[PDB]
């Protein structure tokens, strides 16, 4: 559809990646209400198609997503911070049930850290920097940069960025634990097109079990997390893709998912 | 007693030290309830012994450990895993009071990730390979390997091992922290042994209280671990090793500890 | 004031940092009880000074900090424990509102790491080491060297560590996530100054609630995590020094914070 | 609007107080789609209308709900579950950040427990009764239904009513804790009007703020919930009525809230 | 078999409910070892029973249970408690994934309260006591005395209990929370089997599902205990008995579970 | 003492039980500073006596307190409440670790109820009275009003107390769970030192445990909780008292416990 601030195509053979990326190069990808507005209904288009099995969130080569727009906020009072439109539909990437990718390029500071953290898989660029200065002007992290950073990094680093906003390169975020990879700039976008197919070669019904199961992680004791886990596992066995998938395995053949 | 698909032996000096060799050269270790019923018997009894101190769980040069039997949880239906008996004693090795040390040389996929990540010390090498392929056949990890994994390596990298079940090398698992040390692949298991034997060195009820006290980091808040951690500390003041040990640091001399 | 055991002043241009140099290099600086009300003390009038933003916590270029007294300790009961004035005092640090550095250089073992590890950043010199031997006098880790350690650097090096007693450096400390930059040694005091310097000059209020978002990734699942992020994104909006600190982006200057 | 089963309309003087009937009295207000639907609409309306302050849903005399519809879900399959339309809307009422007052009379089973949990402040009839069945037609409740009644009537009371599918009256539920005040069947609906109005007299935010604060109590521990209460009653510092609010009280007056 | 310390029988009309009577009326029922390992194996034989459904757990008509055997405890030593095991055996209740009612008649104190606690359903005769008198003698519970009882009847009265070791009436732990239903004396043991047999007679497999839901409330927050609930409803789906169950209903005929 | 807000006094037999009372009955016992900063001097004395076992909290036969004075509070900031004096200091009363038993006669609103509820134990009178009106000036609870009243009288009517304002008969609070006894407003606090002075006389270390183990129960996980509570239960094999009270029991003696 027409989008002023995001483009919406599916990506890759047999059209099973969805690659949504932010057009808004002369504001370094501000994270306004309108870009949110678009980004969440793309989401939405991709996770109601059954072809789609993962999506791909990536910017620009120069910077993935600047953060919120602070010529937005900056008039905005206490009281229009609870009863008002304002900075409301901010975690919509938490409620997908597929897996997104978020190929980071660039400037990824703020919001744009913070969208990257909130999907499961982050490639980043050889300059690409990670960075939460809230701090430096006057405000702290609202959707994420000081509980899933901190859970990533550490206290150690993430209170050091958090405090004084310093960035990180990709090399420190891979190293940290932040990334889990780092693709050249001219091929990352590629490259996660790339890990996206794999992951949507899978059945569905079984890739958002496992998505659910390990963001358990963060929501329990590791002794319910494991009896949560198990629980997960023993209702795979209520699929047909998991009679498929092992007995393929024992036959030595291919498997042919269902999403069933 | 005799076992099938494991061998079981005490090592190192004072033989404080036991060894658990998983021995399926054919089927790069399958976990098959053959071998995990033989692997808790051998658990049991070194957990028994007043003489051992520590545990060291090992298997090929080629393979650690593959995982649970495809061919057995084939025709398993829904209903047979919930209530049947086939699916139920893989969590024996959470339940062990002493240290257990994984020396992890070759395959560790599926189960055989999850199998080290119950240890409290992973010892690879340097051609090992950690991975989570459930999703492969159709399913998810059912022994932790989605929480555990997660809470070492981080979300990201974890997720993409969980949802691609790409495998990562001996030292993508250090840096991330799923392993602590690598060694060469000749010298794994005595290396392995060496660390054993440098633990059951000490006083084995100050050894469990310390083992406890770890585990707990993951099962309470930060308040509560250190409240707990508290009250273990307390418990040492109770024993005799703690006067020995303190005593000894005193009086410039070697600590005899008597286990009390 | 008149120490015997630490040296407190105000370094920096402009006096808004506050260093806290334990002064005994013939001890490597033993956490005696008396040295821990002079921190304890020194921390309160840091603490309660309006130029003061930010505090930076040192020792010998030798040895940071090699834990309790054992001469005190040694001849402590079980009920001088639960029920005295022994070991009590230890756990003011984690009560500091303001940022809090640790400029480890040397040994950090035993109490030294866990005071290390109580603070907020971790600056490490190239020779500086990290280590809990509690294991090796018979007593365990009390004051969270099991806790902040296992969420830091995971639980194989954890367990590890904490049943061995080994030296881990400040190379690995850094790549498992214990610290943050690896400091030279004759200047790592001074980039631990220039760092809180650089804390010092942002919003007191805004920093302060930071520093306690952060914390509460330790204390509370991701969901409510968040929530309470968010509560605290809100509240910045009725402080002054978020408005000026946005008008002056929209306005490309610089911010002149109030401190409310 | 044109509601086909609910009866959306504001009661009470000052038409400050929503009220949402379930019109079904063929089906004992069984929870179909379409009702849901409509029930998220209403409450969507009121949610957003300035004047309503207070919620209140309620049923027929002889029935709140008795349940979801069983011959809707009587075809589903375990696939259907994971997808395709069913099910999900369900949980809209506990994100209604305005107070929701549940007035039940007659039937509460099933779903009708459920919502009537769900809400903040229950009021039963003289003759209502409340049950989970679902153990009788081999199913389990899924919407709270063994989360909010076990937090409420006990771990004794919640399973006899789950495993055996027993009903309780409404004199059985106020001295369980689960409702609050037993009104008459005749002016059941009156009285949570009434109450309804005493809510919608104060000050929104901060009612929106209490609520939150009392729904904190099953999401975190003692220590952190009243750490979010001590900010959540700071931040209420930043409103107006607030101010308004006490100062009516040291000059012996009534208040005038604004909602700001 | 042949029992000393209790009496297995398989009671109720169908013989599906198993009946476990502790025979010792010249101890008050004193939980001794061997009376744990009797009753330990008796609940094992009725778990691996297909005819048995539920369990009922009862005593004399003048005591249920008197604690714990003090005559054997009093030599023990803190290094004979942590290590050795001497006291452990007595969670075999809470391992159990069918149903079990307390049927407490007389006293229930100490070990007794907690053996009743321990199990999902209790019901009390009208002249039962319950009581904590564990301070009287030295000692504090540890069989979740205080964890099981705080969490249903309240800190005042679980602190009052714990700390005075005073005894409560059968009405007040009714209306406390912690006993479901007061039956007579003569009728208790007749009235808690025929509950049993209500739920001896629906799906097996559901009725484990619910009681793991129920338990399941005080491991974890709200917000995940909606989760896990939701996901376990959707599992029964994969049952047959639930689709008999539903088919019954809508059908208006008597539902014939099987198991599965 | 001079104290000028409250009269401080031991009362009982032996002189073993410190009464705290509050003397303001012109403004309905209101919590200023100056008085919570004698009720914690008062609370610091009794704690490091050591002839007192347990304290009794009280104020007037027309009000136990009335919350915390608003003409001090009205002119606050939001700057003042996060980071002046105002507004401190309140929470002492949860760190006493010896029992403290509330005896509530009249009002005890707001900060009145929150200062019971903090309490360990509470004993209300005939026409004692409860409420948290804080919603009817503008603010909310902020001292775990909403916590510990949730999470004793339930959701359903601490929602009621907190949107509305409405106070609680002594007979409601008994009958919910908040308090645990109600005595004849003449004799109330006599009843109450009695039961002060059974907590005294016995093994204050063993006492000092039992409370910790009971507060666990509202900071962690029943699974954590039992393990916590058998930690204490070993350790108090650690004291002499243990041995005492078991060896005065199995002689059917009295035990003259030695407070170690
Ligand atoms: C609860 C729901 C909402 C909560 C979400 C959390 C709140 C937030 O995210 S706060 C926003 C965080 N602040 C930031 O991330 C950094 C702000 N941006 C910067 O500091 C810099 O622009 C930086 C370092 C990224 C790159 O700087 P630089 O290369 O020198 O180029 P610069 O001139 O500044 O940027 C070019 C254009 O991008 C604009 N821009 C950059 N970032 C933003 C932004 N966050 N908002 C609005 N405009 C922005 C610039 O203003 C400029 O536009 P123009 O000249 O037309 O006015
Ligand atoms: C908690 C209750 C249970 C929960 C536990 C969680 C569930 C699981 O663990 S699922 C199992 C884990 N999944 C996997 O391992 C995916 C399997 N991929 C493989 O197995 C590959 O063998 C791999 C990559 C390890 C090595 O590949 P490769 O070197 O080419 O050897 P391969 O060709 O497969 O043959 C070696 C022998 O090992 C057998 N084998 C390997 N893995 C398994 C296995 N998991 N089960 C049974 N047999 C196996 C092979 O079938 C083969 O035997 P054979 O010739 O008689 O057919
Ligand atoms: C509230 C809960 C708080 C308690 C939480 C956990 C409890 C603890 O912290 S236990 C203490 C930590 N344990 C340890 O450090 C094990 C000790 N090993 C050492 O201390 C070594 O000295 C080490 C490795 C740091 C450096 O050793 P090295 O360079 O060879 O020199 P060394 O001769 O040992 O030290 C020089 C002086 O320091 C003294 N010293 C060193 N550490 C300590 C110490 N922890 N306590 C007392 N004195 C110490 C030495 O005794 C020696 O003094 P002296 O010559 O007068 O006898
Ligand atoms: C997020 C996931 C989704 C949320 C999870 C929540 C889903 C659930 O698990 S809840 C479903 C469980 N609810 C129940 O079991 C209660 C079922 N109802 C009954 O058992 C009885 O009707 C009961 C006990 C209320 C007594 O009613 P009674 O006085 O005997 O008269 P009865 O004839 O049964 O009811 C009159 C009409 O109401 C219908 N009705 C009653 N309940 C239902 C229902 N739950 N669904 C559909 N129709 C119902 C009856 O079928 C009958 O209609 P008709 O004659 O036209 O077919
Ligand atoms: C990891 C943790 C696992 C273990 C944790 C469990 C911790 C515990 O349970 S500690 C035990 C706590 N229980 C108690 O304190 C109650 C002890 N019993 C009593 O106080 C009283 O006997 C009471 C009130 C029940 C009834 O008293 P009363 O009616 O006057 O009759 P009484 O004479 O005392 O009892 C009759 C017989 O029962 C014996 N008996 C009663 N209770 C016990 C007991 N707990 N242990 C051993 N013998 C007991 C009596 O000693 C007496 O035997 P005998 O005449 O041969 O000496
Ligand atoms: C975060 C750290 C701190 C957080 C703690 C939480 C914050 C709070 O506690 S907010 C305060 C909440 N408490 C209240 O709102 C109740 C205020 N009290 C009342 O309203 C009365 O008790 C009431 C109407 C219920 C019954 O009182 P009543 O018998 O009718 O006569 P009343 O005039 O009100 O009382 C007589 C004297 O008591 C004074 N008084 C009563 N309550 C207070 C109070 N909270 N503060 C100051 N003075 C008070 C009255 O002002 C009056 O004094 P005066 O004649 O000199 O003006
Ligand atoms: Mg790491
Ligand atoms: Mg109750």
């Amino acid at each position: 559809a027409n989008f002023e601030y995001i483009i919406a195509e599916k990506r890759g053979k047999n059209n099973t990646v969805g690659l949504i990326q932010l057009n808004r190069p002369k504001a370094l990808n501000a994270l306004c209400d309108g870009l949110i507005d678009e980004l969440n209904q793309a989401l939405k288009t991709f996770e109601e198609d059954p072809a789609v099995g993962a999506i791909v969130l990536t910017g620009g080569d120069k910077a993935f997503a600047a953060g919120a727009d602070i010529k937005e906020m900056q008039n905005l009072s206490f009281q229009d911070c609870y009863s008002s439109k304002f900075l409301k539909h901010w975690d919509h990437l938490t409620q997908v049930k597929k897996p997104v990718i978020a190929a980071v390029n660039g400037y990824a500071f703020g919001g744009g850290c913070e969208l990257a953290m909130m999907c499961d898989i982050i490639y980043a660029g050889e300059k690409a920097q990670f960075a939460q200065p809230e701090i430096l002007i006057g405000t702290i992290p609202g959707a994420g940069g000081t509980q899933r950073l901190t859970r990533a990094v550490g206290k150690s680093l993430a209170m050091e960025m958090v405090l004084t906003g310093d960035r990180i390169s990709a090399q420190d975020a891979k190293q940290a634990g932040l990334v889990s990879k780092i693709c050249p700039v001219e091929t990352l976008v590629e490259e996660a097109i790339q890990c996206a197919e794999k992951i949507a070669s899978n059945s569905k019904i079984v890739v958002a079990m496992a998505k659910e199961s390990v963001n358990a992680a963060f929501e329990m004791t590791l002794t319910e997390g494991s009896k949560l886990e198990k629980k997960l596992f023993y209702s795979t066995f209520a699929t047909d893709d998991r009679k498929e998938g092992m007995t393929a395995f024992v036959e030595k053949r291919k498997a042919n998912f269902k999403d069933q």
